DNA sequence: AACGAAAACGGCCACCACG
DNA sequence: CGTGGTGGCCGTTTTCGTT
């Protein structure tokens, strides 16, 4: 289980992400999927005794919100060498879905020469909405996504590695295939609340938490 | 941080644009955006320690508004040289959505030999109004705005120059992108207010400004 | 400064119009645009010292209320010879817009020649409106009118000469070019109401002025 | 008796207003 | 900002008139 670095959300999933398996968070924008994706990727290095996952991290973007600087800051809280989470971050930006899925072949290789943790593709359906803009071509973009779900969750048993994917909601395949769906809103301020829409396992429940310069951490009141 | 040459404008940004990264600024017509572009377009090739990014500017206009000559007092109030703010402002008017996103094609090589610190795009959304004016053809224009955003972005992190794009309110796909969204309104006379209406590190919060033959200015009552 | 012959309309406009930009007066039908423009025709000629600009005028019609009598008028009144005011006054009737805009050509280079201190064009829109009356061809019209009213700044960059236009309300793009907007209301009987409803520079304020056979002139009561 | 044109009705899309 | 309602425009079908 690798910790959400916030102790209210570790609580809310029974410890944290299970490796092996895709997590999805959809919420409105600036709901805070992209810090948390950011904590991860260095929490993930983190020992597995404080809740990590001993592996290198994996950062697909294709929203431009990247920031070393981030990743930084949450490996100074835990106290990680920064420079070593840059160095077990590898990082490219997808220009289109074809080229999303492009990456997902060097992304397999990739994997196998090191030890990874954590896979994640920031705005995941936000290039199936700009490349993909028509009306005929959706299930040209729902069969793209469909394959790149699959292939994730074939990365997933293959590695043994968490797949965090992000979705913003200004598809109903993903339901069958996430595992974990949360649902982020927006809380005034900083803080934003977090709530389990389904779970086999995980409760209905919901938990609150806030964005801080170091982390993404529970919330101080 | 590049300064706006407005000193409460920049206590109300803690310094300045952070460059690298996409500024929009969204109010009504004769707000001011052109100006603010105008001064920040010289401001820009002042040194660092003066609140500048030692960089040369780069204006696309799509709306007629561009003046040398503004450029030239907003250079002799700072003390720059008029003749080489011209010389360090590269001009061009896109005709169309397809000849504005056409001309980033000669950006990205042109950006590679000097260093620039600001791209400016004046009406930046009036041209996907004039052009698709259609109800059918708007997942279109949709569509082009977006790919022009993601070559903003990627042109942002590859330069490491401030992005400035002008809003006329007589998308929501800009607000995951922008980083900073500014609400300028009309005070009556020639002074102008500026709200910042969304920032993950900026408070909402409110500065009062001028726009003044020379500059664009602190408000002075 | 042109005189605009009216004393109370100069003091609104700190003088008179400045040469080398637009000035437009949007207002009612019957308001006394063309009154005002017969006036300027013939004043424009004037001394300096008398508000003059000591250049020739240029009339483009597009309604038909061209009055040479009115102009013989106005140039008694100030004391100026009929004959040589209309020696110095070039008209032509444009019988479409792009007649209009084709006129322009014929104006850059006559202009060249002989000094010229005022360009006079009256309804300047209505061709616009019984020419482009469709709704899928307004794109086409406000292309035609930018173009135009580009060559108007060009043109009174290039001549140093004032720009006047007239609107019939029964575009927003004027708006950034035209520097003074006056909106003309009618008084009842023959003494029309002037407001300024944008400038920079002027204040908004109004001023009331008649329509004399002699002259556009101040109201006495 | 057949074909073409005109008029009327219905449906869909867009814009405006209200919550 | 989103949803619902109303109005306008366009297309299709039916009926009538003319050849």
């Amino acid at each position: 289980q690798i910790t959400t670095g916030s102790k209210e959300l570790d609580k809310l999933l029974q410890g944290g992400i299970e490796t092996g398996s895709i997590t999805e968070m959809f919420g409105e924008f600036r709901t805070g999927k992209t810090q948390i994706c950011h904590t991860l990727a260095v929490t993930c290095q983190l020992p597995i005794d404080r809740g990590g996952g001993e592996g290198k991290a994996m950062y697909i973007d294709t929203e431009g919100t990247f920031r070393p600087e981030r990743l930084l800051a949450v490996a100074e809280r835990y106290g990680l060498s920064g420079s070593d989470v840059l160095d077990n971050v590898a990082y490219a930006r997808a220009f289109n879905t074809d080229h999303q899925t492009q990456l997902l072949y060097q992304a397999s290789a990739m994997m196998v020469e090191s030890r990874y943790a954590l896979l994640i593709v920031d705005s995941a359906t936000a290039l199936y909405r700009t490349d993909y803009s028509g009306r005929g071509e959706l299930s040209a973009r729902q069969m793209h996504l469909a394959r790149f779900l699959r292939m994730l969750l074939r990365l997933a048993d293959e590695f043994g590695v968490a797949v965090v994917i992000t979705n913003q909601v200004v598809g109903n395949i993903i339901a069958h295939a996430s595992t974990t769906r949360l649902y982020l809103r927006k809380g005034r301020g900083e803080t934003r609340i977090c709530k389990i829409y389904d779970s086999p396992c995980l409760p209905e429940a919901e938990a609150m938490f806030a964005i801080n310069a170091d982390g993404v951490g529970d919330a101080k009141d």
